Order: structure tokens, then sequence, then C-alpha cells
């Protein structure tokens, strides 16, 4: 599934609810540290809404455990990521993913 390890704590009180928009910054890496994507590189947070199949499952469950202000490492098994297909040219088949995620805001 998904493991969450805190890099810097959030407020411990403001957690994402079903149907809220999560605003984050992330960097995604393969297990060997190779970077496959980063919102920080584009100077523009990523947004998604819980409960709408908008993100891979490990994000849905992992970001849901975070509170506003938290920065965490999410380690996601391929069943909870891109599985056998991967993402063409970017994420290989059967890849465990590591994300550095910061939950900036709920809208
Ligand atoms: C619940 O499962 C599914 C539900 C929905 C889909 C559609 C795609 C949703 C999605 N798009 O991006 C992503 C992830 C996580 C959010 C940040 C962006 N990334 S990312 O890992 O960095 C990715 C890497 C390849 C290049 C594009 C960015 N999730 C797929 C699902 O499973 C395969």
């Amino acid at each position: 599934g998904v493991q969450v390890e805190t890099i810097s704590p959030g407020d411990g009180r403001t957690f994402p609810k079903r149907g809220q928009t999560c605003v984050v910054h992330y960097t995604g890496m393969l297990e060997d540290g190779k970077k496959f994507d980063s919102s920080r590189d584009r100077n523009k947070p990523f947004k998604f809404m819980l409960g709408k199949q908008e993100v891979i499952r490990g994000w849905e469950e992992g970001v849901a455990q975070m509170s506003v202000g938290q920065r965490a490492k999410l380690t996601i098994s391929p069943d909870y990521a891109y599985g056998a297909t991967g993402h063409p040219g970017i994420i290989p088949p059967h890849a465990t993913l590591v994300f550095d995620v910061e939950l900036l805001k709920l809208e």
C-alpha cells in the first residue's frame, strides 16, 4: 500500500475531507532516487479532489493522512501506483514510487 513518514509536521488538526481540493507540492522519485516528476520544478502546486479517482491510490490514502503544513515521504507499492502498465516512458512496469509531498492548503 502506502507508507507515510513525516519530514516536517503539519498542524495535526486540518485534515482533508472527501470532496475537498488538496493543494500540494511534490517531487516523485523511483526507488533509486531518479526523479520522474516535480510540481516544484514548474513553480505551480498540484491540485486534486479526494473521492474522484483523480490520483493513484497511494496518493488518495497517503495525502488523506496528512494535515495542512505537513511534509512527508510517501512510499507506494505498484498495486497502489501504476501497476504493470506503468506510465509510458516515465514510470516503468511494477515500480515502487517515492514522493516528497507537502500539503499546502485545502480549498
Ligand atoms: C486510483 O487509481 C488511479 C486513479 C487515476 C489514475 C489516472 C492518473 C492519475 C494521476 N496522474 O498523476 C498521478 C500522480 C499522483 C499525483 C501527482 C502526479 N502523479 S505522478 O505520479 O507524479 C505522474 C507521473 C507520470 C507523469 C504524470 C504525473 N496520478 C490512475 C490510477 O491508477 C493507475
